[PDB]
């Protein structure tokens, strides 16, 4: 099917959801939960977030902030509330 044509927050929607994935360590592609991740931070805390911002939704944020987590995303780094994080590769 479809999903998503060329969006900042289309582009960060996946970020988050990945990380989320990724630190997860699951297969497949899940969403991120704000609703709830942010009634809890210490279920998951979000680390190396662009400076002058809030872990918040991709689409709440702002303009020029999706731009710069896109951006400082190589930093954007999630941490569940289990040790151990599945890294990318490095």
């Amino acid at each position: 099917g479809s999903s998503g044509s060329s969006g900042l927050r289309k582009m960060v929607e996946e970020v988050f959801d990945v990380l989320y994935s990724e630190a997860l360590g699951r297969a497949s592609v899940v969403p991120l939960p704000y609703e709830r991740l942010l009634r809890e931070p210490g279920l998951l805390a979000v680390q190396g977030l662009p400076e002058g911002l809030a872990f918040r939704r991709p689409a709440e944020y702002d303009p020029k902030a999706l731009m710069a987590i896109l951006e400082h995303s190589h930093r954007i780094r999630f941490k569940l509330k289990r040790p151990s994080s599945g890294p990318s590769s490095g």
